[PDB]
């Protein structure tokens, strides 16, 4: 990805609303990299009335944010990219992804995501992104389908 196009895909077991609970409403308790504190895990993680990502950071509520511009109910998010595991550097702007949740009835949800604009603009840009995505981005979404599954038929 990232080269020509960065897409995602998960497969969430319970629904198109818990792959958004799980991708949106929650976002530092699950168990991937948003675990830790004032990383991507702090009292916060994203704000729905404003739509951003952001944590309250220890030095002052001043993190870097996720830019929401689409906050489309369970079904679409359209987001710039912020940053992940606390360790690299990104512009805090443009990249830009729209996450595209699948729904299929039977409880299940293929969320495509198409990200396009910052990690494609060449080899340096995709570097920055990969000094830190490569042990985050990829494993929130192990652990995002993991509590899903929790909350669909785990337990």
């Amino acid at each position: 990805n990232y080269d020509p196009f960065v897409r995602h895909s998960v497969t969430v077991k319970a629904d198109r609303k818990t792959a958004f609970k799980t991708f949106l409403e929650g976002f530092p308790e699950w168990w991937p990299n948003n675990f830790r504190t004032t990383k991507v895990g702090a009292p916060l993680g994203v704000d729905k009335k404003g739509g951003r990502w952001y944590e309250i950071d220890e030095q002052g509520e001043e993190h870097t944010f996720g830019l929401i511009r689409k906050v489309d109910e369970p079904d679409t998010l359209v987001i710039g990219w912020r940053l992940n595991g606390f360790g690299r550097i990104d512009p805090d702007n443009s990249s830009e992804f729209t996450v595209t949740f699948v729904a299929d009835g039977q409880k299940k949800t293929r969320v495509d995501v198409e990200h396009t604009h910052f990690d494609r603009m060449g080899t340096k840009h995709a570097k920055r992104v990969r000094n830190g995505m490569d042990k985050g981005w990829p494993t929130i979404l192990q652990s995002f389908q993991d509590k899903i599954d929790e909350e669909g038929a785990k337990k």
